[PDB]
């Protein structure tokens, strides 16, 4: 059994970034311990918090797993890092960033763990994609209040799912 469902976003904008999107959800999905779902599309997103850099490609999937959460994290980490993440950037450009949005309907706070993300719902790059695949969402959230953070913050889909 792999009885935990979770919700993860990613993020990229340097390079080739749906290249690392998708390779980042190749290598999760190539551990025996997640199983891919479904996945969102994939939308360009204005860079928040730090403005002075190139647009994001975002997305956000829904996972099976076995792992417990912080095993969870781990993987994420070692994926960020086999992309080439840099620890240190924080505010600029990075070729790859994994979230953990949800997990389940448990509410986890570790040192190093904050579930649900404590941003999802201030970040239309995360909410915008996940309520396409989370119907649970879906509903508690307005969909005129959906593309309302659509236009506000700039996010558009950059290619379609299939
Ligand atoms: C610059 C900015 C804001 N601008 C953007 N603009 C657009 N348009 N689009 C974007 O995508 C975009 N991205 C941006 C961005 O900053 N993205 C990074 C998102 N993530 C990535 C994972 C963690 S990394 C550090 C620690 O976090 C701890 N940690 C705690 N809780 C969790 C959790 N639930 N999941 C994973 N790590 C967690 C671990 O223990 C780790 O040590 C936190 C970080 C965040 O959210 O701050």
């Amino acid at each position: 059994g792999m009885n935990n469902i979770a919700y993860i976003a990613l993020g990229s904008n340097i390079g080739e970034r749906y290249t690392y999107l998708t390779e980042a959800i190749q290598f999760l999905n190539k551990n025996p311990y997640i199983k891919v779902e479904d996945v969102s599309s994939v939308y360009e997103t204005e860079p928040v918090g730090y403005t002075d850099q190139s647009c994001f490609l975002n997305l956000v999937i829904k996972i099976s797993t076995n792992l417990s959460p912080q095993e969870l994290l781990k993987v994420t980490q070692k994926v960020e890092n086999d992309l080439g993440r840099k620890r240190e950037i924080r505010w600029g450009p990075r070729t790859i960033d994994l979230d953990i949005l949800l997990y389940n309907q448990e509410n986890i706070e570790a040192e190093n763990l904050i579930v649900p993300h404590p941003r999802m719902f201030e970040r239309a790059f995360v909410i915008v994609p996940l309520l396409e695949i989370n119907q649970d969402i879906k509903q508690n959230i307005s969909r005129s209040q959906v593309e309302e953070m659509k236009r506000r913050e700039g996010v558009t889909v950059w290619k379609q799912k299939n």
